[PDB]
This record gives C-alpha cells, sequence and structure tokens, in this order.
C-alpha cells in the first residue's frame, strides 16, 4: 500500500522512525554486548 | 516498497539520514562525554 506521493508527513515521519529503530539497534547491541562479557557489572 | 507518483525517494532518504546524523550526535556525546574525564582511558 505505502503512501502518496503527498502525504501526511511521511518525510519527518520516516526521519523520527529511523533514528528511534536505528538507535534501538544499537543501542541494545551495545547492553547485549557487554552482558556476553558478564564481569561483576551494575546490577541491581 | 514501490514509490509515490512523483518523487524520487524522499521517505527512504529522510529514514537513512535521521538513523545517521542521530548516530552522529549519540556517538559524538559518548567520545565526548569520556574525555571530559581524561583519566587513563584508551588511546592509542
Amino acid at each position: 500500500s505505502t503512501l502518496p506521493q503527498h502525504a501526511r508527513t511521511p518525510l519527518i515521519a520516516a526521519g523520527v522512525i529511523g533514528g528511534l529503530f536505528i538507535l534501538v539497534i544499537v543501542g541494545l547491541t551495545f547492553a547485549v554486548y557487554v552482558r556476553r562479557k558478564s564481569i561483576k557489572k551494575k546490577r541491581a
């Protein structure tokens, strides 16, 4: 279906979406990569 | 994915741009925040 040439706010939308999604992967990747080590890290 | 009526690649464009730009700030912010400390950090 996708969106037409002139939609509500596709341009801006994609922008915010990318930054979030992209950050989600990178962020988690870091928190996960470290866990693989587990060396007296900060955990409650 | 396909394309809209009359548009090159605005949607996708903004997407890649956001993820990159957003990462640029966050990434640098980290490398900068640490530098402010300067305490036997990892540097070649």
